[PDB]
């Protein structure tokens, strides 16, 4: 029989370009099926109705049911590509940052404030104009804040007095904007938020994707901290610029993968002092608009697959050569 791989996300995410076009890219395995599990299979019926799969392609995004993910696969025990349960911390930007620092990972100087919602004011801050302390540690600015959930994506930037004060408010991109300056200079009262040191970089940052722990594609964006204006090229998508890796940042992408189990992980850097800070852990994400990177991504997942599963099932298979880049 066929090996089936199976993927399972929200519909927004396996009917994406960037998975139809990986996908039918694995399907010219001679020995692989693709299955995608429909959405409403996903949200409505029961595990033990939803498709086998002998490797299972999993990942949470917004109103993913990612407890039923984890029943399934403890219920037919699949390959798993990108592991379930780590999941759950990457939502949680405290859990990265921990798992981070234990792989001696390099990341900005960072403190967490936990507040009580019913004692928001008993908590471990003190403001002054131009720093604040959290749990005794000394922030000057320019600092980050950042929420704890990591599907929050309202990170602020705190500027000193002597750049004019005030903030810039982050957000997920909306139209043209990706930022906003506010003439808010005081830190926000409610939540739990990271503190953290600001890198300064060239005014870009890294993005890297890796497909396993050996290979990695990054490409720079303009930091939306800068102004907020996000540029487009003639076609209206988001201006990216080429990026290498240098031998201590490939390591970076191959801790990363390894430490959250993730083989298809994106991941930011933070080139800065003539180093690389990693300041965020995204799990599962594609290139878009690479026909190489849709090239490769497809050819190394099918390869991961028919080493773990050729054996199994009987079919011969010599371990390929692949690109690292
Ligand atoms: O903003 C956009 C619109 P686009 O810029 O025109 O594509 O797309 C974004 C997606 O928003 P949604 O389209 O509503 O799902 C978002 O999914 P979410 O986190 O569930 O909101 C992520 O996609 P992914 O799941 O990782 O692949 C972001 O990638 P990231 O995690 O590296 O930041 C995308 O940004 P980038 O495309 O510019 O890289
Ligand atoms: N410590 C820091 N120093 C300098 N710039 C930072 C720092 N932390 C974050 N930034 C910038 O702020 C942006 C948003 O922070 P990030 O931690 O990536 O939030 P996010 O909401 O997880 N974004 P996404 O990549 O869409 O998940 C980053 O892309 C950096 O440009
Ligand atoms: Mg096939
Ligand atoms: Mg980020
Ligand atoms: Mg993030
Ligand atoms: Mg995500």
């Amino acid at each position: 029989r066929q090996i089936v791989v199976g993927i399972c996300s929200m519909a927004k995410k396996s009917k994406s370009k960037p998975m139809k076009e990986i996908l039918e890219r694995i399907s010219l395995f001679k020995y692989i099926t693709v299955v995608v599990f429909e959405e409403e299979v996903i949200l409505n019926e029961p595990v033990e109705n939803w498709p086998l799969c002998d490797c299972l392609i999993s990942f949470h995004s917004k109103g993913f049911p990612l407890d039923k993910a984890v029943a399934y696969a403890k219920l037919r025990n699949p390959f798993v590509i990108n592991d379930l349960n780590m999941q759950y911390l990457i939502q949680d930007r405290r859990e990265v940052y921990s798992i981070l620092q234990a792989e001696g990972i390099l990341l900005p100087r960072y403190a967490i404030l936990n507040r009580d919602p019913n004692n928001p004011k008993e908590c471990n801050l003190i403001e002054g104009e131009d720093h604040v302390e959290v749990n005794g540690e000394v922030f000057q600015k320019p600092f980050v804040e950042k929420p704890v959930s990591a599907e929050d994506h309202n990170v602020y930037i705190y500027y000193p007095t002597s750049a004019g004060g005030g903030s810039q408010r982050l957000f997920r991109k909306i139209g043209s904007r990706s930022s906003v300056y506010s003439p808010e200079s005081n830190v926000r009262k409610t939540g739990s938020y990271i503190y953290e040191e600001f890198m300064p970089t060239d005014g870009t940052d890294v993005k890297v994707y890796t497909v396993g722990p050996d290979y990695a594609h990054a490409e720079a964006r303009k930091s939306p901290a800068l102004d907020g204006k996000v540029e487009r090229d003639s076609e209206g998508k988001e201006v990216r610029y080429p990026v290498i890796l240098n031998a201590r940042e490939k390591l970076i992408a191959w801790k990363v993968c390894l430490a959250f189990k993730q083989t298809v992980c994106g991941f930011d850097l933070l080139r800065a002092n003539g180093q690389s800070y990693v300041c965020d852990v995204n799990g599962f994400s594609f290139v878009k608009n690479s026909m190489k990177y849709y090239d490769d991504c497809a050819k190394i997942l099918g390869n991961i697959v028919m080493r773990e599963l050729a054996p199994q099932f009987h079919i011969p298979w010599s371990i390929p050569l692949e690109a690292e880049d």
